[PDB]
C-alpha cells in the first residue's frame, strides 16, 4: 500500500492543507505557482489520484475523494481569484477540473 | 462504472457547475468560449453523454439528465445572450439543442 | 425509444418553446430564420414528426401533436407576421400548412 | 495505513518538498513560518513521525526517514539561514535539532 | 532503542557537529551559549550519554564516543577559544573534561 | 569498573593531561587554580587514586601512577613555577609532595 | 606496608631529591626554610626514618639508607653552606648530624 | 645495636671528621665552639663513649678508640691551637686529655 503525497511550492503567498487516510495505493500531489493560492484537498479512497496544480494569483481551491475506488481527480487552475470545490465519491470515476481566466467558479460533485 | 467529468474554459467571466451522480459509464463535457457564459449541468443517466459547448459571450444553460439510460445531451450556443433549459428522463432518446445568434431562448423536455 | 427534440436559431429576438412527453421514437425539429419568431410547439404521438420551419420576422406558430400514431406536421412561413395554429389528433394523417407572404391566418384541426 | 503529510506556510517565498512512500501509519509534517525557508523531507519509515517548524526566514533543513519503525524526528529552526541535516534509518529512534539565531549549521545522522 | 540525539544553540555563529548510529538507549547533547562555538562529536556507544556545554565565543572541542557501553563523556567550556579532544571507547566509563578561560587545550583518551 | 577521571581548572591558561587505562575501581583528581599551570598524570594502577592541587601560576608536575595497587598519589603545589616529578609503581603505598613558595623542584618515586 | 614521603620547602631556590625503594612502614621528611638548599636522600630501609631539617641557605646533605631496619637518621643544619654526609646500614642504629653556623662539614657512616 | 654519633659545631669555619663502624651500643659526640676547629674521631669500639669538646680557635684532634669494650675516651680542648692525639684500643679504660691554653700538644695511648 503505497500512499504518496507531494506539496511543492514556489512563490509567495500560497498555503496549504492536505489529508490522507485509509486510502491505499493513492496519490496526491499539490504544486503551487504564484502567489496566495489556498489549498485544501482531502484523499480517502483506495487507488485513487489527485492532482491539484495552482498557477497564478488568489486561486482557492477545495478537494474531497472519498470512498471511491481507481477514481482520478485533476484541478487545474490558471490565472487569477478562481475557486474550485471537488466531490468524487463515484468508483471508477474520473473529474477533470480546469479553469482559465479570472474569477472564474466551478463546482464538481460526483457520487 | 468509467464516468469522466470535464470542464474545460477559455477567455474570461464564465461559470460553470456540474453534477454527475449515481452515474455509470457516461461523460458529462462542458467547454466554454468568450466571456460571461453560466452554466448548470445535473447528469444522473447510466451510460449517456452530455456535451454542453459554449463559444461567445453571455449564453445560459441549464442541462438536467436523470434517470435515463443511453441518452444524449449536445446543448451548443453560438453568439450571444442565449438561453436554454432541457430536461431529458427518456432512455435511448437524444436532444440535440443549438443556438446561433443573440437572445434567442428554447426549452427542451424529453420524458 | 429514438425521440429527438430540435432546435436552431440563427438572428436575433426569435423564441421558441418546445414540450415532448409520451412521444416515443419521434422527432421534434423547430428552425428560425431571421427576427422575432415565435413558436409554442407540443408533441405527444407516437412515431410522429413535427417540421416547423420560420423564415423572416415576426411569425408565429402554435402547434400541438397529441394522442396520434404515425402522423406528420410540417408548418413553414416565409415573410412577415404570418400566424399559424394547427391541433392535429389522427393517426396515420399529415396536415401541411404554408404561409407565403406578410399577415397570413392559418388554422387547420385534423381528428 | 493512515498515512498523512501536512504542509502548512504562512507568509511569502516558503520552499517546501515532502516524500512519503513504503511509509504505512505515519505522519509528516512542515510548518514554515516567516518568508524564504527550504525544506526537504523524505519518509520511507513504518509508525513513524516527522515534525519540521521553520520560523523566521532563509532556514534550511534536509530531512530523511528511511526503512525505520517507530520513530520521530523533530526539527525547530527558529531565526533566519539556520541549517541543518538529518537521515534517520534507525528504528524506534528520535532526533531532536533545535536552531535559534542566525547562520546556524548543525548535522544528525542516525542509523 | 531509545536513542535521543538534542542540540541547543542560543546567540550567532555557532557551529555543532553530531553522529549517533548504531547507539541504542543513549543520548546525545549539545548546547553551545555564545557566538563563533565549536564541536564535533559521535556517538556510537550503547546505553550511553555525551554531555557538551559550550559557553563563550570560540570554543572548539571534538568528541568521539565509539564502541563502549554504559559509557558517559563530560565536556564543559567556559570562556574563550577553548579546545578539548577527546575519544571514549571504553565500556562502563567516563570522561570528565572542564576548560575555564582563554586558549586552553586538554586531551584526553580512554580506551 | 568505576573508573572517575577528574579535571578542575579556574582562572585562564591552564594545562593539563590526564590518562586513565586498564585502572579499576580508582579516581583521577586534578585541581589547578590561576594561571598557566601545566600538569601531565597518568593512572594505570587498580583500587588507586591521584589527586594533584596546583594554585597559583606557572606550576609544572609529572606524575605517573602504573602498576600499582592500593595506592595514593598526592601533590599539592602553592605559589608559582614550582615543578615536580613523581613516579609510583609500588603497591599499597603513598607518596605526598607539598611545594609552597617559588621555583620549588621536587623528585619522588616509589618502586 | 605504609611507607610515605614528605617534603616541605619554604622559601625559593631549595633543591632536594628524594628516593624511596623496597622499604616498608617507612618515612622520610625533607623540611628545607630558607634559600639555595640541596638535598639528596635515599632510603631502601625497613620500618626506618629519615628526618632531614634544613634551615637557612645554602645547607646541602646527602642521606642514604640502605638495608637496614628499625633505624632512625635526623640531620638539622641551622645557617650557612653546611654540608653533611650520612650513610647507615645497620640495623636498630641512629645518628644524629647537629650543624649550627657556616661552613660546617659533617660525615657520619654507620655499619 | 643502639649506637649514636653526634656532632655540635657552633660559629665558622669548624670541620669534623667521624666514622663510627662495627661499634654496637656506643656513642659519638663532638662539641665545638668557636673557630677553625678540626676534628678526626673513628671509633669501633663496643659499649664505649668518645666526648671530644673543643671550644676556642684552631684546635686540632684526632681520636681512634678501636676494638676495646666497656671504654670511655674525653678530650677538652680549652683555647687555641691545642692539637691532641689519642689511640685507644684497651677494653676498660679510661683516657682523660686536657689542654687549656695556647699551643699545647698532649699524646695519649692506652693498649
Amino acid at each position: 500500500p503505497n500512499s504518496e503525497l507531494n506539496i511543492y511550492q514556489y512563490g509567495g503567498g500560497n498555503s496549504a492543507l492536505a489529508l490522507q487516510t485509509d486510502c491505499r495505493n493513492s496519490d496526491l500531489t499539490i504544486t503551487q505557482h504564484g502567489g496566495g493560492n489556498g489549498a485544501d484537498v482531502g484523499q480517502g479512497s483506495d487507488d485513487s489520484s489527485i492532482d491539484l496544480t495552482q498557477r497564478g494569483f488568489g486561486n482557492s481551491a477545495t478537494l474531497d475523494q472519498w470512498n471511491g475506488k481507481n477514481s482520478e481527480m485533476t484541478v487545474k487552475q490558471f490565472g487569477g481569484g478562481n475557486g474550485a470545490a471537488v466531490d468524487q465519491t463515484a468508483s471508477n470515476s474520473s473529474v477533470n477540473v480546469t479553469q482559465c481566466g479570472f474569477g472564474n467558479n466551478a463546482t464538481a460533485h460526483q457520487y
